[PDB]
C-alpha cells in the first residue's frame, strides 16, 4: 500500500525522462528553467537501489550522467551517451509484469507495454529526424508536428510520400527506421494476432467437440430423433456449466479442497436421510466422496418397476416424478435435496416404482458396491444399518 | 418469431443513425425533410428500455438528446455530444453475440461485426474530414466522395498521397486516423489468422498422428509392406469415420444417451441371436454396453482353427467369410447383421473353423470373463444358457 | 490413370477462360482468330457433366452462354454476364482439394490456390481498369501493361501514387478494389502465419515438455549431476525416436495390427530362448503383447546381485554386460537380440550376478505376476516349463 | 572443437560471395585487386565435399565456375549464371539449423534466419535495379544507395513513390520484386506471429485452468470463503512451482530416473525413521516409489483426534503443528523432514491428537494397503516391524 506509489512515481519519472531527453537535446535553448523539478527526479532515480536493496540497466541509469553535458557543451556525435538512462524502461517493464500482470491478461499487458514502446519510439525518431535536418526559419512547433507526422507514417508502413529525403545521410536514416518501422509493425501484428486467437477457447472446443460426435452418430446411421436429443443436451450443458466435465474440473484441487467442495454441495442432503440421522462422521465423509454425477434428459428411465436395481440416486438440482409400475397412477413428485431409490442396499430386492425424469435432473448416482466396500469395515454403522432394515 | 423483427428494425435504426448523424452534423442543409421517420425512430428506441425490462449505453442512448441541437444552434466544439447514441452498437454487438452466436462460427461473426464497425467509422471519419476542411464551391457529393478514398486509402495502409493535408489541424486528425487505422487493420488481420488457423482441424490431428507413427516404425527397422498395410488402414479410418476413435468419442455422452446410441445400434442384431430368444431385457441392456470394437484389416485372421478360443464377435459393418483347418474349403460366408464364434462362451472347448477377413469388419468383440462376471448375477439366464448348452 | 488428364484438361480450359474472357471483352478487336480453340473447349466444358454424372456451378457455366454475344453486339453493362462460366474455378478448387489433397500439406493447398486466385483476379481487375479509361492513342501492350502494374501497387498495399484517378468512376472502382486488395493481404497473411505456427511440432512439444521437467525438478533442490543425466536422456531419446514415448504411439493400432507389429519386432528374439524351443504358439502370442519396454542410460543398475528379482530382460538395441557381486571380475558381455535374468520365473529365488548397463540399452521388461496369470492357463506349457526347472 | 571454426568460415566465404558477386556483376571496374583473397575464398569452397564426405547444391557451388567470365567477356543475359553457388545459403542454413538449433527456440533461429536473407535478397535486387538503369555520370555510391532505398521502401511495403519506373523492363522488374516483397512481409509477419503466440505457456494454461474451476464452483453457489482458499492456493501452486502437478511431470521419466529422483528427494527422510533403522535397501525402494504427494492449505485437518486413520505422512517442505483433542494444549510442533502419524500402521488403533496445519505443507502420504502389499512380500522386514510393535 505505501509501495505502489512508489513504483508509480518511477514510472512516471522514466517516461518523462523518456519525453524530455531527446526534445533538451535537439533544442540547446530549453533546460535553462526546467532545474529544479529535473533535479528532483534525478535525485528520485538515484534513490532507487538503495530501495530496491540484473542489476546493470540500474547502475547505468542511476548515476547522474545527465545535468553536465547540457552547459558542459562538446560535440554532437559523443552527445549520444545521454540516453543511457532510457534502459531504465526495461526495469519498468520487468517490474509490471511481475507488480500487476495477473489482474489482466498477460497477451494485453504486453500490447498495451508495446505500444507504450511504440509511442515513445515515435517521438524519439521524431526529435532525431528534425535535429537532422537543415537548418529554417520556422517555428519549433510546426518543426516538431512535421516530423512527428512523418515518423509517424514511415511506421505505419502507409508513406504518403509528400515530403521525401534529399541528403544521403536522411536516406541513411529513413532506411533504418524503415527496418525498425517494419519490425515494430511485425510484433504488434504478431501480438494482436496471438491476443485474438487465445480470447475464445470454451465455446469453440464445445463446438469442436459437438460437430466431432454429431459426425460420428451421422456415420453410424442413427436415428434423427437422438440425434436432436444429444444436441439438445449439449446445448443444455453449454448454456449451464459451459461445457465443463464434472469429474474432469474437480481433478485439479487436491484431496482436502476436493472433500471441502463435496461437504459445501451436499450439506443440505446429508442431513436429510431418514434411514441415518447422523451418528457418525467418518462414515458421511467417506461416502460423500465415492458419489458418481449423472445427467437425465428429459423423459428419460432412470429407474424402471421391474428390474433389479442396487443404485442409490441423490437429487441435487433438477425435478423428477416417480410413477406407478403401469405408468398412469403417479405416486409423489420430488424436487432437489429429497433423494430416492432408498430400498436398494438394505437387501437385494427388486425395485417397485418406475422413475420417470421431468426436465434435467443433474443428480448424483451412488452404486452398491462401493458402498459395500466403504460399509464393511465400520460395523457399527453396518448394525445401525441392518437393525432398521428390518 | 416476434422479437426477432424488434431485434432487427433495433439494429436498422442503430445503422441508420450511425449513418445518418455525422451526415447531417456536416451538412447544416440536411434535416429539414428527415422530421418523420427521425421522429418513430427516436420513439422507437426510447421504446427499448421497458421491452428490455450493463444498463449506461441503454440509458445514455434512449433519451432524445439529438432533435433539440439541429435548429437550437450552438458552436462546433460543443456539438460533438450528438453522438453518444452511437453506443448503441455495442449493445447490438452484445445482443447479436448471443441471440444468432452459434449458427455460424464465432470467429466469422466476430470478423463480420469488425467488418462493420470498419465501414461505419470510415463513413465517420469521412465525415469529419470533410468537415475540418476549407470551404470552397464544389458539389457536395464530389466532396464526400473524395474524403471517402482518403480515409479508405489511410485506413487500407496504402497512402497513394495524391491529396494530402495542409494545416496543422489537418495533419494532427491524421495521425490520429492513422494510429486508428493501422490499429483496426491489425485486428482484421488477427481476425482473418485466428480463423484460418482454426479451420482444418481434424484433417491436420489425424496427419500428424500419422506421421507420428510411420516416423516411428520407420525407426524400428519394421517391414515396408506392414507400414503399406498402417498406412492404408489409416486412410480408411480417415475416408470413414475422420478418424476419430470410437470409444474416444463415445465418452462425452453420459450414461443414459450412451445406453440409447448401444441399443439403437444392436437394435438389428441383438434379436437375431439363436442361443437366446430375448427372455430378458435386463441382460441385453448389461452385455450391450461391454462390447469392444475392433477394426480388422483385409486378410486379418480373426479366429485360427486349433487355438483355444474365448472371444465372440459381433458383425456390424463389413463381410468376413469362414474357411476350413487347411484353408482349402470354404464353408459358410457371412455378412452385416449376423454373428459369429458363439461356441466359445458355453464351454470351454477349442475352434474348429478358422475365420478370415475379406475387406473391412468393423466388427464388435465380447470377451469370456466380463459376460461371465455380468451373467453370474442372473441364475434365471444361466439356466437358460446352460440348458442349451447340452 | 485416365481421369488425371481430363482433370489436367479441365484446369487448363477453366484457366484459359480467365485469362481469356475479361481480355476479349475489353479488346473488340480480338476473338476473330480465335474461333476453333474456343469452339473446342466449349465442347470439352459442356462434355464434363455427362461424365461427372452442388451442381449449380456447373449447370450455370456448361451451357454456351459464350460465342454469341461478341458478335451479337449489346452495350456495356449488360456484357458483363459472360463471367457466369468464371465459377468453374469454385469447382476446380473443390476438386483438387479431394484428388491431391493428401499428398502436400493442406495448408500449402490452399496457400498455393490463394496465390492462384490473386493472379487470375489481378488480372482480370487490371482488363477492367484499363477498360475503364479515357480513350487515347497508345499501344494495347503499354496499356496493359500499367494497368496490371497499377492493380498489383493496390493488392499490395504499397502505394507508389505515381498514377491516381481522375473521374469519379475511377475513384470508386479505386475504393472497392482497395477493400477487396486489403481483403486478400488479409488472408495471404493469415494463410502464411497458420502454416508457420503449424510447422513445428515435435521439436516444440519436446523442448516444452524438457523445460517443464527441468524447471520441476530445479524447483526440488535436485543434485545437478542428476540434472545433466536427465537432460542427455532426453536429447539421446529426441535423437533416437523423435521425443515419441513408446506405448503413447503403440496405442492408435488396433488389436491386429499392434499384434503384427510386436511380432515383427520379436521375430529375432522369440526364437532364441534356451529354456522354450517353441512348442506352442498361442503361448508366445500371448506373453509377446504384455512386454513393457524401459530405458537405461549409461551406469545405471538393471538387476543387483543380492535383491529378490522377479523380472526378466529382452534386450533389442542396446548392449549390457554382465558383473559379479563384488565388480571386480566381469562374466560375460551381451548385445542385441541375447536375453537375460532367465533365472527369475522358474523359482523364487535370488538373484546371482549384478547387470550394469554400457550404453542406452532400449531393453524390454517381463515381470511376474502378469507371466504367471498368463501362463496358469495353459496346462502344457507349465509342464514343459517345470520339467526343465529342475 | 575444431569444426566450428571451418563451419563459421564457411558462412563467412558464403556470406561474402551473396555480397560480392552481384556488386562486381554489375561493376565492371571491380574484381581488378580482388583477385588474391578470391582465390583462396574459392579454394576453401572447393575443399568442403571431401571433408563433408543432398549433395547438389554443393556441387553446383563448388566448382570454379567464377574468375572465368570476369575477364572472359559474354553478352549480358547470359552472365547471370554467376549466381549458381549462391545455393550455398540454403546448405548453410540447414547445417546451421541442426549445428545450434538447441542454443535457442527454433521459431527465433528461423526468424534470424530469415531477416538475413532478406538483407541478402534487398541488397541483391538494389545491384540488379541499379544496373537496369539509363546511363548517367553519378558516383556509384550515390548511385547504390538510392537503388537500396528504393528496394527497402518496396520490399517494407512502405511506397513513398518519390522515384518511379520508366521504362516498361523496369516496371516488369517492379511488379516481380513487389510480389517477391510482399511474400517475405508475409513471411516475416506470419513467423513474428507464431513466435509471439507460442511465448506464454504456462502463465496462460495455469489462467485458463484456474478460470475454468472458479467458473464451474461459481455455478455450484460455493460459499465465496472457499472460492478465496482455493484462489489462494492456485496462486501459491502458480508462484511455487509454476503450477504443475506432481504426477503429471513425474511420468516422462523413465522408471530407473524416477527412482533415481525419489531416492535423492527423500535421502534425507529414509534414515531418519525411528521404528526402522534401515535394515534393507530393498524394502525401503520399494516403499519409496509408492508415496502420494498432497498439498494442505492453512487451517487444514490433517488428522482428527477421534478418527480410525490409517495413513501415515512424511513432511517435505512446510511446518505443521501438533494439537490435543480439544485444541487447547499444543502438543509439539514438527517441520521439514521428520514425519509423523507412525502410530497407524503397527496395529488398527484410532488416532490420538489433532494434526493441524500451520502454512502449506507439501507433505507425502503413504496409505496402509499398499504398505501392507508390499510388505507382505518380506517376511524378515515384517518380523522387525511387529517385534517393535509390541
Ligand atoms: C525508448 C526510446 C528510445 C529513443 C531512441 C531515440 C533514437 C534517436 C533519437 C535521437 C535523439 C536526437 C539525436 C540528435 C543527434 C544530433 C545532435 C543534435 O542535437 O543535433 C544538432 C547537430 O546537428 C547535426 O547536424 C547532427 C548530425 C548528425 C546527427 C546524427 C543523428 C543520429 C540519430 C546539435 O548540434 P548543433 O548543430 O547545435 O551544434 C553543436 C555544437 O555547438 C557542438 O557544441
Ligand atoms: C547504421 C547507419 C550507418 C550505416 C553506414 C552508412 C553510413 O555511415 O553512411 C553515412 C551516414 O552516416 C550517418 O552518420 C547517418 C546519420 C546517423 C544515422 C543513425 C542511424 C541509427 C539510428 C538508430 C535509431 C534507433 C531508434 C530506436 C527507438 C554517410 O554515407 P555517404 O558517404 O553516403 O555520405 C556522404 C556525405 O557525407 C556527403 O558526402
Ligand atoms: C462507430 C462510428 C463512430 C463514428 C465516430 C466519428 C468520429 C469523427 C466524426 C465526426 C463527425 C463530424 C465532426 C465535425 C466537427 C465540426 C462541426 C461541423 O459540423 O463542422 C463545421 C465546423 O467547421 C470547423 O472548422 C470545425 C473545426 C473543428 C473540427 C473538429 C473535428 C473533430 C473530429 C460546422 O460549423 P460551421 O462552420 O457550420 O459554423 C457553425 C456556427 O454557425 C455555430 O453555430
Ligand atoms: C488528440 C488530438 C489533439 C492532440 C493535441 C494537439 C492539438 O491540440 O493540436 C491542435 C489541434 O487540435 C484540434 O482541435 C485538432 C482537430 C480535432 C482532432 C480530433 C482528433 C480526435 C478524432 C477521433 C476520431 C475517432 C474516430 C473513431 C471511429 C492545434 O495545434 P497547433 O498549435 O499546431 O495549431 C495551431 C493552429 O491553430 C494555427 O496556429
Ligand atoms: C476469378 C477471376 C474474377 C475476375 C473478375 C473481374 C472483375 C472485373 C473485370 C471486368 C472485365 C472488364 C469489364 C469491362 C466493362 C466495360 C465493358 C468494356 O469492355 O469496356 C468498354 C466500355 O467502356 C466503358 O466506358 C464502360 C464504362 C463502365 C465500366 C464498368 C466496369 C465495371 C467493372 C466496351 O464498350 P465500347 O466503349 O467498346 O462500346 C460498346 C458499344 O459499341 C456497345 O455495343
Ligand atoms: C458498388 C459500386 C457502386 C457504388 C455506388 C456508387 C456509384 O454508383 O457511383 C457511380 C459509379 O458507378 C459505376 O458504374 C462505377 C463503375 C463500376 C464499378 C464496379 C465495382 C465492382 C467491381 C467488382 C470487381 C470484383 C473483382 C473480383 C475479382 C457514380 O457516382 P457519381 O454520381 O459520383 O458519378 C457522377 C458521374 O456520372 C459524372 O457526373
Ligand atoms: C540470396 C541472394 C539472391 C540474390 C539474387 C539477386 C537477383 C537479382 C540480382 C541480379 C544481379 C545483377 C543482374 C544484372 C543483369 C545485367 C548485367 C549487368 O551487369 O548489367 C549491364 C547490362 O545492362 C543492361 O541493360 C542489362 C539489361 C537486362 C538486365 C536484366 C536484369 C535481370 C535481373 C552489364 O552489361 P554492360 O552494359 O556493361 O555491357 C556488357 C557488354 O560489354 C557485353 O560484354
Ligand atoms: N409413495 C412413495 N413416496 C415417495 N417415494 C416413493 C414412493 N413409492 C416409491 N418411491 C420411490 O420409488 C423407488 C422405486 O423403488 P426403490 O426400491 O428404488 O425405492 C423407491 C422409492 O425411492
Ligand atoms: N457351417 C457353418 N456355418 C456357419 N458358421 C460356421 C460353420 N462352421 C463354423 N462356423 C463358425 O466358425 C466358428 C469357428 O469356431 P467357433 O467355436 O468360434 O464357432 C464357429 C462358428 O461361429
Ligand atoms: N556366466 C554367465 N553367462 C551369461 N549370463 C550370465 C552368467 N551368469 C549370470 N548371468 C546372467 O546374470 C543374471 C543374474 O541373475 P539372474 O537370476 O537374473 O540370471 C542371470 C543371467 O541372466
Ligand atoms: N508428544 C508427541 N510428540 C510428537 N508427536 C506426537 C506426540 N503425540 C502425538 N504425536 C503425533 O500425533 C499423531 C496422532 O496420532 P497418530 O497415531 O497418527 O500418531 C501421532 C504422532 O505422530
Amino acid at each position: 500500500t505505501y509501495t505502489l506509489v512508489w513504483k508509480v512515481w518511477i514510472l512516471a519519472v522514466t517516461l518523462y525522462y523518456a519525453i524530455r531527453i531527446p526534445l533538451t537535446l535537439v533544442f540547446p535553448s530549453l533546460f535553462s528553467p526546467l532545474l529544479p523539478l529535473d533535479i528532483l527526479a534525478s535525485l528520485a532515480l538515484i534513490a532507487d537501489i538503495p530501495l530496491d536493496l540484473s542489476r546493470l540497466p540500474d547502475l547505468l541509469a542511476a548515476l547522474p550522467l545527465d545535468l553536465l553535458v547540457f552547459a558542459l557543451h562538446l560535440p554532437s556525435p559523443l552527445s549520444l551517451l545521454s540516453l543511457v538512462r532510457l534502459l531504465k524502461l526495461i526495469s519498468v517493464q520487468r517490474s509490471a509484469t511481475r507488480i500487476l500482470s495477473y489482474r489482466i491478461n498477460p497477451a494485453l499487458l504486453r500490447l498495451l507495454s508495446l505500444v507504450g514502446f511504440i509511442l515513445l519510439a515515435a517521438h524519439g525518431i521524431a526529435c532525431g529526424w528534425m535535429s537532422l535536418q537543415p537548418p529554417s526559419e520556422n517555428p519549433a512547433g510546426t518543426r516538431y508536428l512535421s516530423a512527428f507526422y512523418w515518423t509517424i507514417t514511415t511506421l505505419t508502413t502507409i508513406g504518403y510520400g509528400d515530403i521525401t529525403p534529399s541528403t544521403p545521410t536522411q536516406t541513411v536514416y529513413t532506411i533504418v527506421i524503415e527496418l525498425l518501422g517494419a519490425a515494430m509493425y511485425g510484433l504488434v501484428i504478431g501480438n494482436i494476432a496471438s491476443l485474438v486467437s487465445k480470447l475464445d477457447a470454451a465455446k469453440l472446443l464445445h463446438r469442436e467437440r459437438v460437430e466431432r460426435v454429431t459426425a460420428f452418430l451421422s456415420y453410424k446411421r442413427i436415428s434423427p430423433e437422438l440425434q436432436r436429443r444429444i444436441i439438445e443436451y449439449f446445448d443444455y450443458l453449454w448454456e449451464t456449466r459451459r461445457g465443463y466435465e464434472e469429474r474432469e474440473v474437480l481433478k485439479e484441487l487436491p484431496h482436502p479442497l476436493r472433500l471441502a467442495v463435496a461437504m459445501e454441495i451436499h450439506g443440505d442432503v446429508i442431513e436429510k436421510v431418514p434411514l441415518f440421522k447422523g451418528a457418525g462422521e467418518e462414515f458421511i465423509r467417506d461416502i460423500i466422496l465415492h458419489l458418481e454425477p449423472v445427467i437425465y434428459g428429459p423423459g428419460e428411465y432412470i429407474i424402471r418397476a421391474g428390474e433389479m436395481g442396487s443404485d442409490v440416486y441423490f437429487i441435487n438440482r433438477g425435478s423428477v416424478e416417480v410413477l406407478s409400475a403401469d405408468e398412469k397412477t403417479r405416486y409423489a413428485i420430488l424436487s432437489e435435496g429429497q433423494f430416492f431409490g432408498e430400498m436398494a442396499l438394505i437387501l437385494r430386492a427388486p425395485r417397485t416404482a418406475t422413475v420417470r425424469a421431468r426436465a434435467f435432473c443433474d443428480l448424483y448416482r451412488l452404486d452398491k458396491e462401493t458402498f459395500d466396500r466403504i460399509l464393511s469395515r465400520y460395523p457399527e454403522i453396518a448394525a445401525q444399518i441392518q437393525e432398521l432394515a428390518v
